[PDB]
């Protein structure tokens, strides 16, 4: 009863999906379990960092163990598919 909001965009479409998740925090195979379509994929995920020149990069991630960074409450992904 306590949630994250993820949100993620998938394989190219610009408008996102957004769904809410339970507990506090989100691995990327609680991520994967969302996602509707089957394959292989690369796992990109928001997160602020102070190294780069604008604020942001997408993180990847691969390990269905992981925690996934939040940015500004939110999680929010890019899935892209392996041509
Ligand atoms: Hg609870
Ligand atoms: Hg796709």
């Amino acid at each position: 009863c306590d949630s994250i909001v993820v949100a993620y965009y998938f394989c190219g479409e610009p408008i996102p999906y957004e769904t809410l998740v339970r507990g506090r925090a989100v691995t990327l195979g609680q991520f994967k379990e969302l996602l509707t379509k089957k394959g292989s994929y690369r796992y990109y995920f928001k997160k602020v960092s102070d190294e780069f020149d604008c604020g942001v990069v997408f993180e990847e991630v691969r390990e269905d163990e992981a925690i996934l960074p939040v940015f500004e409450e939110k999680i929010i992904g890019k899935v892209e598919k392996v041509d």
